[PDB]
């Protein structure tokens, strides 16, 4: 499913990601922005064999099992192809582990290059939330 930018917004807000460990709902809109570009079923191989999946490209290397990656590890506990789906219930309960790791959104590397110290304001503008 590819969201819409305000859609995702709400869904987000709706989840508990307005604020979650102080970053606002702009942060997490424009990290799925540049992630995947709103697309749920986006996945990207890593060098290290490892791969990202979903709308906020996470790594199975620590947080999914996707039976391809040995030596990593399952810290969200879930089958990455959870990550893929129309629903992004999965995608965010794990998000909220990530970012409480010690290294806050740092850990997706788009959100610290392109939208980290930027107006995050701008992607909720005009949604209705």
């Amino acid at each position: 499913k590819v969201f819409g930018r305000c859609e995702l917004a709400a869904a987000m807000k709706r989840h508990g990601l307005d604020n979650y460990r102080g970053y606002s709902l702009g942060n997490w809109v424009c990290a799925a922005k540049f992630e995947s570009n709103f697309n749920t079923q986006a996945t990207n191989r890593n060098t290290d064999g490892s791969t990202d999946y979903g709308i906020l490209q996470i790594n199975s290397r620590f947080w999914c099992n996707d039976g391809r990656t040995p030596g990593s590890r399952n810290l969200c506990n879930i089958p990455c192809s959870a990550l893929l789906s129309s629903d992004i219930t999965a995608s965010v309960n794990c998000a909220k582990k990530i970012v409480s790791d010690g290294n806050g959104m740092n850990a997706w590397v788009a959100w610290r290059n392109r939208c980290k110290g930027t107006d995050v304001q701008a992607w909720i503008r005009g949604c209705r939330l």
